[PDB]
């Protein structure tokens, strides 16, 4: 059985922290939940909308994770994202070099199970890798953290809640308070579905404006700029019952 060893699960809000095993079986895997009265957790492949792999590259952790199509429910709460991780951590030059040795090891480690669970699958899966590269700061809920696309969304995995976004879904990309003087600006994910509520990623460094607006063009993600921050609450209630 193809298995991940001494991982830990998340979301785990404030449960004591205990090592686990994901197995993968014929239709899906299945693996213990961070909350001890739970009992173990199977996943569906058909349930799996993103598979994503993200390295450790840049991060204190190596991640797999699993947003879902429809929530399951894990600690008496419904969630629609589950994650694997594990943590990254003679003479100095020598413990620089062990510690990216062991890095590298890790990333194998968990992309090769991320191919495992994909080929399981029988084509229904394909990896998703974070592009570090394309990455960019900030803040879809209190911290500035890393956002980093992948070939099929927008991701921000390492601070709770965990952020997917699926770009194929997204109607406009809003660019809003870029202003003559101003370093920072936000940004605004309109969904399709007008009942869903939009994805706001504030504070975004100025210096990476451009390089945006680009990479929502590849992605065929429509955009428009604003110099100030727009509504929302209103322009949605108008988007829902009628242009």
């Amino acid at each position: 059985t193809k298995r991940l060893d001494q991982i830990f699960v998340r979301p785990n809000p404030d449960t004591k922290r205990v090592p686990s095993t994901v197995f993968i079986h014929e239709n899906g895997i299945r693996f213990q939940s961070p909350l001890r009265t739970d009992s173990r957790i199977d996943i569906l492949f058909s349930n799996i909308k993103n598979l994503i792999f993200q390295s450790c590259k840049g991060e204190l952790i190596v991640v797999i994770h699993i947003h879902l199509k429809n929530p399951i429910l894990m600690g008496k709460k419904k969630i629609q994202d589950v994650q694997f991780y594990r943590e990254a951590s003679e003479d100095e030059l020598e413990q620089e070099q062990e510690e990216r040795r062991k890095r590298a090891a890790l990333d194998k480690e968990f992309k090769y199970f991320a191919d495992a669970i994909a080929e399981a699958s029988n084509g229904l899966l394909t990896v998703e890798n974070t592009f570090r590269d394309l990455g960019f700061q900030g803040v879809p809920n209190r911290s500035a953290v890393f956002c980093m696309p992948t070939t099929d969304c927008l991701v921000q995995l390492i601070e709770p809640p965990f952020l997917v976004i699926n770009l194929e879904e997204v109607e406009i990309c809003i660019l809003e308070r870029v202003q003559f003087g101003l370093k920072n600006f936000d940004m605004v994910f309109v969904y399709k579905d007008f009942n869903k509520p939009v994805t706001h990623i504030n504070t975004v460094p100025i210096e990476s404006l451009d390089f945006l607006k680009q990479w929502l063009t590849d992605m065929d993600i429509p955009y428009t700029v604003s110099t100030i921050n727009l509504n929302w609450a209103t322009i949605m209630k108008s988007l829902q019952d009628d242009p």
